[PDB]
């Protein structure tokens, strides 16, 4: 019921947008390397803008000056096993994810450190969708867009 969405943007420097959907909009963290089903691999995610539910459709292109262009890589529902908004606010998120590549549950790892709160860390967890890193690599694997 509640939406998410990871999209792929090929700006200066390449990343992933990892989005949540929570109280009406979409909690993002922009993911450099992207997302990994690798249990053992920790892959930053840098907390950034708030953004709508409708931009979790959006491929396109951010203009340049202002920054390439964009494709969701991924979609589906999440589902927060712990209570999301002391989650966001303690700095741990553990989660479900029922997409097209994303699936079973996840992490995301705040640091404690004062003066670096926007970064997290995206861990998957252990269960039955995880896969070694050297044998299925999800980017890889399925790099294309799910809505083109
Ligand atoms: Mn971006
Ligand atoms: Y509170
Ligand atoms: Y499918």
């Amino acid at each position: 019921l509640l939406r998410y969405c990871v999209q792929k943007h090929d700006a200066s420097r390449l990343h992933y947008d990892f989005r949540l959907e929570l109280d009406g909009t979409l909690k993002s963290w922009a993911v450099p390397k992207g997302p990994c089903l690798d249990p053992a691999v920790k892959r930053l995610a840098v907390q950034v803008e708030d953004h709508p539910l409708d931009y979790a459709d959006f491929e396109g292109s951010i203009p340049q000056g202002h920054a390439g262009d964009v494709i969701v890589w991924d979609r589906g529902a999440w589902t927060p096993l712990d209570d999301p908004r002391e989650g966001l606010e303690k700095g741990h998120l553990s989660f479900a994810l029922d997409g097209e590549k994303l699936s079973g549950r996840w992490h995301l790892i705040r640091t404690n450190l004062r003066g670096k709160q926007s970064q997290w860390f995206l861990v998957k967890a252990k269960d039955g969708e995880a896969r070694s890193l050297d044998r299925f690599d999800v980017l890889k694997e399925r790099p294309d867009s799910v809505l083109s």
